[PDB]
């Protein structure tokens, strides 16, 4: 199966025992989808919104801040997209209650003729991807490896809760990660964007892939080489992420030995034991059947984090929070 093709999705979404159609909070509309403009008012079903202005703009959607006190985002895209609606259902209905903070919540979905509208949970404090680029205007010009650490064993952690779910994210990349207040309170981060999942329950057991992204780049190691994957692909999303974290640029892959390794001399990178390791065992999955336990891989992470930073983690993040404000201000 390719798990991004329309039709097929398409025809997973149909045969639903309960459709999307179905939600008590689903609101289909036989009209176009209606002008939405930042500083204006515009009828969404029964409820006026206001949009306040454009928070993020993604591969394919525009993400606005609304309210009707409480903010809330609007998710816009064409086509409809009711199957990030479907997935970010399953997830928050398969997730034990206490997961659900890692990621966002959809209140509902509004769905037209030539596109759909998502209202969801807003994250106040911009993307993870922003953040990276925030310390590139900075003399340190990286993020310290105090907060890479953090955030990359919570990366773990969260991708863990959702391959639980039995859920594939299918696109992890530091711009679908998102600080919430949270964080001014790695406990605010956010995992969006849900468009490109995979829901592995709706295949049979043991189902595999063999499709592959568009971009020679993006692609994961089990692509390059045209091996099939199911869940490698997050593992390979979140490896790249924490790359961009360390280098500030995109994660490209080599393989020497017949043992798949991230480029770049790795010069000036500290705890390079660690990260050796932890590169190696993320990009180096024997198969689909022998997947690295993401719970000893954050442990690793965990031990280097205790060893050298937990008196420092509390100056590292208030850093952090003056440079995510100054952001936010303009
Ligand atoms: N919950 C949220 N709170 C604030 N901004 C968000 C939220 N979700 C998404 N965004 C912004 O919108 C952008 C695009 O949304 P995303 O879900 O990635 O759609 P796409 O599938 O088009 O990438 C993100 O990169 C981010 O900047
Ligand atoms: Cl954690
Ligand atoms: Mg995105
Ligand atoms: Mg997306």
């Amino acid at each position: 199966p390719n798990p991004w093709d329309d039709k097929l999705i398409f025809k997973l979404l149909s045969g639903l025992s309960k459709p999307v159609s179905s939600y008590p909070n689903t609101f289909e509309w036989q009209c176009k989808l209606p002008a939405i403009k930042p500083k204006t008012e515009f009828q969404l079903g029964s409820k006026l919104v206001y949009v306040h202005h454009l928070l993020g703009e993604g591969a394919f959607a525009q993400v606005y801040e609304a309210t009707q006190k409480q903010k809330f985002v609007l998710k816009v895209q064409k086509p409809a997209n009711p199957w990030e609606f479907y997935i970010g259902t399953q997830l928050m209905e398969r997730l034990k209650p206490s997961m659900q903070h890692m990621f966002m919540k959809f209140y509902s979905a509004h769905l037209f003729q030539n596109g759909s509208v998502l209202v969801g949970e807003l994250y106040s404090y911009g993307t993870l991807l922003n953040a990276i680029n925030l310390y590139k205007n900075t003399p340190e010009k990286v993020m310290p490896q105090g907060l890479v650490i953090s955030f990359a064993m919570r990366m773990l952690y969260m991708i863990e809760q959702v391959h639980d779910c039995e859920i594939i994210h299918g696109d992890i990349k530091p711009d679908n990660f998102i600080l919430g207040n949270g964080f001014l309170e790695s406990a605010g981060l956010a995992l969006i964007d849900l468009g490109q999942s995979i829901d592995m329950k709706l295949f049979p057991k043991g189902t595999i892939f063999t499709a592959k992204c568009e971009t020679s780049g993006f692609q994961c190691v089990e692509m390059l080489s045209n091996k099939p994957w199911n869940y490698q692909i997050d593992y390979f999303g979140v490896a790249a992420t924490v790359y961009c974290m360390l280098f500030g640029t995109y994660m490209k892959v080599k393989n020497e030995g017949g043992e798949c390794k991230p480029e770049g001399l790795f010069r000036r990178l500290p705890h390079l034991d660690m990260w050796n390791e932890f590169f190696h065992v993320m990009l180096n999955i024997p198969d689909c059947h022998h997947l690295p336990s993401l719970d000893l891989l954050r442990q690793k992470l965990k031990k280097v984090f205790q060893q050298h930073y937990t008196n420092k983690i509390r100056a590292l993040r208030n850093r952090l929070i003056v440079l995510l404000l100054e952001c936010k201000r303009s």
